[PDB]
């Protein structure tokens, strides 16, 4: 893996449950049989959406966690673990949504103004989830729902491996910038969602707070606004994405726009930790969506990411670190294209986030964007997950592998692996001052024969006078590897004469010793 290290020793695989309730797509007895089968194929836990529209449907504080408890019982029965998703977003309307579960309708009656929902540049109204701007409503409702959920799941703390929060649309921390209704679906540029009167007032007050008065605002922006009511969001999104974003106004608006998401992260994170920490003591995470289209467009740079609220990823990840939330990213299965008309750079994005996350010491997890029906895609996920230090990978979705032993088998082989610590030893390596030794092998875990950025470095044992390293390998998998010397200048000097193998890698720690 990058920086000469191996796969993450804490790696685990998870499986996404159906979008609809179990008894609607199968039955409990069979669900349990499926879970034992999934477990058999390397899956550690099942992630499941617990819809807000289901849990607090009829009215404020009129909870119904019965389904969630019943689900948890079958998980305990099947001898598995779960990762619930407190889905404070609507099911239905997103790519691949076979369901229809809106958030509670009484919630909208809580406000007189338009603070709760979103409105695009063209006036399209979105109500899939609550507008992060309405922090007061969010603090009350989420605080209440998280606390109530914790109490109801307390009896099953033993089968809960982690908890995911919903930061917005489709359970991801973003703005609903890409929707068919708004004419902003893939691969089109996105639209800014700050056009409610509430959003306008907030930006305006945020600006005047930063500068004090309009006279200072104009000085900073080099503008000539006559009144304060002239402080508004981008009148032309495309034009803003073309050049507006470069001005002081542009820099400021984008700061506020993304900032709303950073604050939201800090808020739901504090509510979640207060609610779940003492009773469960498990990791809490949130997701960032993979908006890969319009990434390398020359005219509108990142024309899909910006409207979604992703302007500065590094600053955005700092918010997760502060909120003490683990982060999940998508699109691990795809590769870069970066060509007209889409300008899709999936693989580059992932690598960027992964770098930042690992730099910041943030636990990283990944998921696939679309249903995988080919092992070639599994191989792509493998390269990313085992080289970019992902702590876990979640497969979307249940029915894909559950009713196809072929995919299920390829998944077990490639991604449903168990990391084990093993000692690699190489004897009599002709090293000179400046020579560093590495190993590379056939599997994604060993860098897939790459010697440039994925090899695993070995270290010299002064006492044993040889080169060795504690490498994390996939337990019970056949591997082929070879050690090589890399010179001071960074180029391969020579290779180990004979190709080594471990068929298979032991389930218990030990060592593999070979000579140059
Ligand atoms: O089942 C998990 C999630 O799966 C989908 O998201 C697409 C994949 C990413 C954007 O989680 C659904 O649209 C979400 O509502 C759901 O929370
Ligand atoms: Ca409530």
């Amino acid at each position: 893996a990058v920086n000469g290290k191996g796969m993450n020793p804490d790696y685990k695989a998870y499986l996404m449950a159906p979008l609809k309730k179990i008894p609607e797509v199968t039955n409990w007895e069979t669900f349990e049989n499926d879970l034992r089968w999934a477990k058999q194929n390397g899956f550690y836990a099942i992630t499941v959406d617990f819809w807000w529209g289901d849990m607090e449907k009829n009215g404020d504080q009129q909870f119904d966690f019965s389904y969630a408890q019943r689900f948890a019982q079958s998980v305990k029965n099947a001898g598995m673990k779960m990762i619930p998703i407190i889905s404070t977003h609507q099911c239905g309307g997103n790519v691949g949504d076979d369901c229809n579960v809106p958030i509670p309708s009484w919630v909208w009656n809580q406000k007189s103004d338009d603070s709760l929902y979103f409105k695009s540049e063209t006036g399209t109204v979105n109500k899939e989830t609550l507008n992060p701007l309405a922090s007061d409503v969010i603090r009350k409702e989420y605080g209440e729902l998280y606390t109530a959920f914790a109490a109801a799941m307390k009896p099953y703390k033993d089968v809960i491996a982690k908890i995911y929060l919903s930061g917005g649309p489709a359970g991801e921390l973003r703005y609903p910038s890409y929707t068919t209704s708004d004419g902003t679906g893939y691969p089109s540029r996105g639209k800014f969602q700050a056009y409610t009167e509430f959003a306008k007032s907030k930006f305006r007050l945020w600006v005047l707070n930063k500068y004090g008065s309009l006279n200072e605002v104009n000085k900073a922006w080099g503008t000539k606004l006559i009144s304060e009511l002239a402080i508004l969001p981008p009148s032309d999104g495309e034009q803003f994405l073309m050049n507006g974003y470069l001005s002081m106004y542009g820099k400021d608006y984008l700061e506020w726009y993304q900032g709303i998401l950073e604050n939201h992260t800090k808020l739901i994170g504090e509510l979640a930790h207060n609610a779940f920490d003492t009773t469960f003591q498990v990791p809490i995470g949130a997701k960032i969506a993979g908006v890969h289209w319009q990434y390398n467009n020359p005219t509108i740079p990142h024309g899909a990411e910006k409207p979604a609220g992703y302007n500065d990823y590094s600053h955005l990840l700092d918010a997760f670190k502060s909120a003490k939330l683990d982060v999940t990213f998508t699109c691990l299965e795809m590769t870069d294209k970066g060509s007209y008309p889409e300008y899709s750079m999936p693989k580059t994005l992932v690598q960027n986030i992964a770098t930042l996350a690992n730099e910041k010491g943030i636990v990283l997890n990944g998921e696939n964007a679309l249903s995988i029906g080919n092992e070639e895609e599994y191989k792509r996920v493998a390269e990313m997950a085992f080289n970019y230090n992902f702590a876990g990978f979640t497969l979307l979705r249940y029915q894909d592998v559950m009713y196809n032993n072929s995919l299920m088998g390829k998944f077990k082989d490639l991604l449903g692996v168990t990391p084990v610590m093993q000692t690699i030893v190489v004897k009599n390596v002709p090293t000179t001052i400046g020579d560093t030794v590495y190993i590379t092998g056939n599997r994604a875990e060993l860098g897939s024969w790459d010697t440039k950025q994925y090899p695993i470095q070995l270290y010299y044992d002064s006492h044993s006078n040889d080169w060795r390293g504690n490498v994390v390998l996939p337990a019970e998998r056949n591997i082929e590897f070879k050690a090589f010397i890399k010179s001071k200048d960074g180029t391969v000097k020579s290779w180990q004469t004979i190709q080594q193998s471990w068929n298979p890698v032991p389930l218990k720690t030990t060592s593999h010793t070979s000579s140059w």
